[PDB]
């Protein structure tokens, strides 16, 4: 019934079960866990892996020392209980010094900061095994008009990447980057603030095939954008490295609900195209367990990720594989979609009086597309009632 | 006192002084324009210019001779008054035949048709001396997740883009497209909802050079984001082709109000941020006419329009102009933010122990940023009070 | 499976299943109904039955004699059919001479003839036997600041009902007021926006006990506010006189979406709300058929409307009877909700130092509430999972 | 040049310029002020006095001595200065045992506690001289749909603020209470979300004359409505006891910005509404300086405040005054607004033929409204540009 085992490449932030729940108007409800417990429970509950800041896993501040005694303890729940580490990010967000940036700040000395520190834990990654590196530039934004100049800011943000780029190929390392976009919080607006935003950036880089995005569903919600369709378009460009996976109920602050909350119909759709595409990378947890609950609650919370994912992978693939469905979508023209407009060339269309002197506008018209019989047919299979 | 003249270059659309007020709950409340008379009445205003849908200009279902008639009137109009028409556009939007879309229609005989009355308009477009083209696919996308496949989707948008280059270059115009995004209504989502996705779109056009991006204010806030960031973004890319302008208060269906109502500071830093860079394109305006207006409200309205800007554009000037202001921007270090973090290089950063091993992090975090002594110059200023 | 009957009380709206498809950016795409075919549409569907507005039954400006005509036909209908009129309203939003509103219009001779044509409106429902008359003030509001002074306005509002009351207690009426709240569009804002408002209003009407809400799924949602828990509200203040359903996705234009559509899970605590509640109304669906369907489309829309309540229905039935559940409300202490906080009164409270003075905030404080538990069991419950 | 006096009567909270930049993302950037040393400064710009929550004046857990220790250095601060308190409100939001709320948490023992908690800070206020005690129930609410039932909710939610009535009048103290709304953060949803929620709740309590709103700017405008509108409408109902003023971007988490800041139109308008109406409570600031600021950042923002609200003050004065705008008024039909619709009564309206039988609906219907030229000369003067 829904159990899910290490195949399914479910993963979680160490800060996802381990946030002690300090809202803006709150103290911490939950005491601090160690990232060698969080990694045993994860383990049992059926996770592949984990993923973590540079600082969630290094108290900021550490000698070196401290450091190695941090990652040795870390590897070795690592060795004993199977886990693997897929990506890894950097925290320039929590402390003081990167109040207006890292990479955007406008004081240079605390921008060349910010990439010592990213620097770093590149080298971490790597020693993990960590495949991809994700940067969410949370302060990289404003409050107010005049404190950015937004090209400045870009051209810093593109000098920020390109170091990354020049640094990982002269090391041979394999890892690549992934941009992970959010409109606001905490700041008022955030550079880069949709999947959009983060694509055409990208290719403004000197060396574009080593970065992608790291989409979250909530923040594209936060612009009450579709987020399956923001998803369609990463794949189109070849450049969905990694995702977020967590629930948002509409416009309005971050919530990080556990998977499957939130909007249910849009999981259900997300579920299907990453299904349907064959995406291979890790299926990522950025959630946070209400601070309501206690630790059971905690361990409840992240097993319904995984559960809601594979219930809404049963119900897509009974749709795709339903006789009717198949039906409806040629009957909505879905076939027809996915072929050429204009296969035979622009002079062959120019020639075509069937394609306008000739082509009959009124009947065109008339048709019905039925999509709404395809949709309830949709319903019917999410709610099992087929 | 603020008026406007025709170097300003400020133009408007057909369909927006003509809109006869009929929206979905209600019937026109204003008699057809004939555009004759919408020429001769935006010039004595001050306009530059006017742009067109070819539907607003040709009656739909004109026989050709009727369609040399229509023209051969408003080119006279045109030279009687010295009005310009730097933009035109296609309507496929309107008809019912472009009920699912019209390059996006999943029906490939509708694709078909809809590049062939595009092509039509865009030889009219050029014999009047239109320097951009813009396309707004107000009618691709979805109202449900099962209807549209999004990746077949953006191929069949890349196919109608690529061909429409390649009949571009093919004729020699001279003439460039501008993509015009929005994210929703009248679909339920529309495919490139933002600026964003629409200049990640262009990179993958076979021709990219040949197409940019015409944004629209009310666009962008329909999905809570930051005009004057999302066209520092454009403009960094070189892609800011054309503009509309006008005002929305926030998330809800499409306003288009005058400019200058709705969010008046994102007005204000829009036209720093156009007038600063050099902006050199029409100021176009998109906006409607409230339908409790009667004609003399119309020409009330579209006048504002332009006297906003005008006093915008002097507010925006005396802010950076004022000694006062430069110190401020020095004060909160914008002139840090335009030099290069690291134009020493790679190396020379990696060992340089004064970004990290020495760097003094709780000094630098308690430097302020004096960003709000900086904002409340910029109100005073906007408000007449400096 | 999910079969509907007369019993369970399903109404439309004529002007649902009737809708012709226009939009502010689109032409018609079906033709007119006749309102005899959608009555016995309706009833072939297993629809209870259908309310109308004054136009959509008798076409405005019809003779006193066109007039009798058309209420004899759609009565013969009712007649053959079994059909009821449980609901019925007046069309003061389609009519220029509404454009700035019809009981709060600056003009006070429109305000007059808004008032004669709900009244003779009200007559008609009486004779159709319909128990409730709603009214949606679609153009009651602004686009600008200046234009509409608000107490002015709701002095204006409160008048017109005070009359309407009067006018239905003088004929001896057997009939009750059900506001529908809005928030936008077609106006810039909707005076009364939400329940919240419609029910502080009615607070200062002469006869509150003559009116109560008829507040809209995706209204509520128009604003991001939670449906069911402003429908909690209003059933808690005993104005909950009817409903309409639909769906909606997010904070954008109204789209009137099919039942089940949009937010899924909103719809889901919906149905268990009005079900646990024992709300005895018509179940009524303002809803629009898409612009892309035909006229199967239409009527496939139309069923999917009732289906999704049907299954919903049995969802939330086996969530609240299912023991387990039962135990998770126990555990998360909803019982303890329901009971009194002091019965005991004021001063055992005050002398009450367990309360107080020995209470022990840190155990309260460590309790989980159990929530994520308790929602993955509804989300199962949802999907058929359970 | 607009220097505020005591006689404006602008208020702050400690909270406000207290606040030390804690985020959900980042560690605070500021040290904690001395509640002393909040006082002097703002008197020495010219605020007329402060307000507090308990825990922002007693730090939590004090012992019974520690408290009025810090009571009497608070006494001797107002004392030296002449600032007065006037709003006085209770904490039930920061400790952990409030996780689930205060007066609706599901655990009866918490719900008891925060009645006491409350009581105790009641006669402190009182003792101070406040004439408001604020109410924000910033718990009270639900991540889920099954955590919380709505109506028993309410139920508790009366209880509590009936028991506080009852206590009150029962101590013979002149104090009124005002309900502060919120839609949403750091609840998914907040019980009562809008002022119209909130007013509709009074009318249920068993003393309404001992309860009004508290409503803020920014909450208000998180559910996209206009927050002019919703402070007539409090108005009307002779409910507005208290205003928390601030600045808000649009729908996304809670900025609370400095006044003037977020939409500037919006203040604007309120503030010509408040004067016009001659509210003469306090102009309350509930803001919070950006974490981007040191303290000379914290004062230059709060005088900001003032200094905006003394600007617009001016304008909307001007604009009120000038005959031009006058005309326009009369052009566009206020004062028809402000006029009975029917005066003479039912039985009259019924028998004007002028308002139906005669009435000319077209001639009415082509009258234009004249607002687009009333709003411009509104833009004019705000902007100084008459
Ligand atoms: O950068 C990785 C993570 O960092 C922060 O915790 C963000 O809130 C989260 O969205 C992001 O994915
Ligand atoms: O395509 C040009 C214009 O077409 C339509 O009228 C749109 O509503 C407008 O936004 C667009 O700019
Ligand atoms: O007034 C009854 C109906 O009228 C209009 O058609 C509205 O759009 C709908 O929301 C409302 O329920
Ligand atoms: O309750 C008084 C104040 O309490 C909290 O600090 C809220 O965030 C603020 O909105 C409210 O006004
Ligand atoms: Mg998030
Ligand atoms: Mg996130
Ligand atoms: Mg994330
Ligand atoms: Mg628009
Ligand atoms: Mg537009
Ligand atoms: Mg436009
Ligand atoms: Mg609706
Ligand atoms: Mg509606
Ligand atoms: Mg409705
Ligand atoms: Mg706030
Ligand atoms: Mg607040
Ligand atoms: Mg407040």
């Amino acid at each position: 019934n829904y159990q899910p085992t290490p195949e399914d490449r479910f993963t979680f932030g160490l800060w996802t079960v381990g946030w002690q729940g300090r809202d803006p108007f709150g103290d911490a409800t939950r005491r601090a866990l160690d990232p060698v417990e969080s990694v045993r429970r994860l383990a049992e509950l059926g996770a592949h892996g984990v993923t973590f800041h540079d600082d969630d896993l290094i108290p900021f501040g550490s000698s070196d020392s401290e450091r190695e005694e941090h990652v040795k303890r870390f590897r070795q729940a690592l060795d004993d209980t199977g886990m693997k580490v897929p990506m890894a990010t950097t925290n320039l967000f929590t402390h003081p010094v990167f109040k207006d940036g890292g990479f955007t700040a406008n004081d240079r000395d605390v921008r060349r900061y910010a990439l010592r520190k990213t620097i770093r834990n590149i080298d971490l990654a790597v020693e993990l095994g960590a495949e991809t590196y994700v940067a969410w530039g949370g302060r990289e934004g404003a409050e107010s008009g005049g404190a950015k100049d937004v090209r400045d800011a870009l051209d810093r943000m593109k000098e920020a990447f390109d170091l990354l780029g020049e640094y990982v190929t002269s090391q041979g390392y394999d890892i690549r980057f992934a941009i992970e976009p959010k409109p606001n919080e905490p700041r008022g607006d955030i550079l880069l603030p949709t999947v959009g935003h983060a694509l055409a950036f990208i290719e403004r880089l000197e060396r574009p095939e080593l970065y992608g995005v790291n989409p979250e569903v909530g923040h594209e919600q936060m612009a009450g954008l579709n987020f399956p369709h923001g998803i369609a378009q990463a794949l189109w460009a070849g450049k969905l490295f990694h995702i977020d996976l967590n629930g948002q109920n509409g416009i309005k602050y971050d919530q990080d609900l556990r998977f499957g909350a939130g909007d249910l119909r849009a999981a259900f759709w997300l579920v299907d195209l990453l299904e349907s595409a064959g995406y291979s990378g890790p299926r990522h947890f950025d959630f946070k367990p209400p601070r309501t609950e206690d630790f059971d609650g905690v361990w409840a919370s992240a097993a319904g990720c995984m559960r809601n994912y594979l219930i809404l992978k049963e119900r897509a693939a009974a749709f795709r594989a339903d006789p009717e469905v198949q039906e409806a979508l040629r009957a909505s023209r879905l076939d027809e979609l996915a072929r050429p407009t204009a296969a035979d060339g622009l002079q062959a269309l120019l020639d075509d009086r069937s394609a306008f002197e000739e082509f009959d506008v009124d009947a065109a018209a008339a048709r019905g597309m039925a999509f709404e019989r395809l949709d309830q047919l949709a319903m019917d299979h999410l709610l099992g009632a087929r």
